[PDB]
């Protein structure tokens, strides 16, 4: 297919990753910068992120989400599927609402795109209505992560997809903070993409911390993969 074969051709490899972010949650700004490389073949992500403003002014772990879906691995099965790597290189905008239940919410405004032969997410986030001593601004969080499956479906009216998924955070203390996820992608240029009928991706995440680094810092190793057409 190729159609299909253009983007894939641009994963086939380890590729470099560079991530930005600019943040302002209950007006405490911060920047995040983080890089590595992904492996699509594999579904494999690595990852590091500094907060490069100080303290990051909200738990690590919140901000898993928001920091690549086109690493995913699809199966060959399932290859006219794959949204994320057919709207490349030109990329895709992802947006999200997340709403951090009895607390605040992130809004964010992210592309996805490569320059060059690095691949590059630039977000914006915006954190409204948050508990200066809730579990978020409080960093009342455990630093890991459960694994998860993400559901997407076709949004044909937009030309994209749009995921919709639960996180579940655990708590010092044996409760779980929840954080509900609305999301849709659409591709930033103008030529075909493809309409997936619906699937999941399975998601994997670790977390650690480079014994090195005296900045705030994430470590992130991430492991995904698409199935559910049988």
């Amino acid at each position: 297919d190729p159609m299909v074969s253009k983007g894939e051709e641009l994963f086939t490899g380890v590729v470099p990753i560079l991530v930005e972010l600019d943040g302002d949650v209950n007006g405490h700004k911060f920047s995040v910068s983080g890089e590595g490389e992904g492996d699509a073949t594999y579904g494999k992500l690595t990852l590091k992120f500094i907060c490069t403003t100080g303290k990051l002014p909200v738990p690590w772990p919140t901000l898993v989400t928001t920091f690549l879906m086109c690493f995913a691995r699809y199966p060959d099965h399932m290859k006219q599927h794959d949204f994320f790597k057919s709207a490349m290189p030109e990329g895709y905008v992802q947006e999200r609402t997340i709403f951090f239940k009895d607390d605040g919410n992130y809004k964010t405004r992210a592309e996805v795109k490569f320059e060059g032969d690095t691949l590059v997410n630039r977000i914006e986030l915006k954190g409204i209505d948050f508990k200066e001593d809730g579990n978020i601004l409080g960093h009342k969080l455990e630093y890991n992560y459960n694994s998860h499956n993400v559901y997407i479906m076709a949004d044909k009216q937009k030309n994209g997809i749009k995921v919709n998924f639960k996180i579940r955070h655990n708590i010092e203390d044996g409760s779980v903070q929840l954080a509900d996820h609305y999301q849709q992608n659409t591709p930033i240029g103008d030529g075909p993409v493809l309409l997936p009928d619906n699937h999941y991706l399975s998601y994997q995440s670790a977390l650690s911390k480079d014994p090195n680094e005296k900045r705030d810092h994430m470590v992130l190793l991430e492991f995904v993969t698409a199935a559910g057409i049988t």
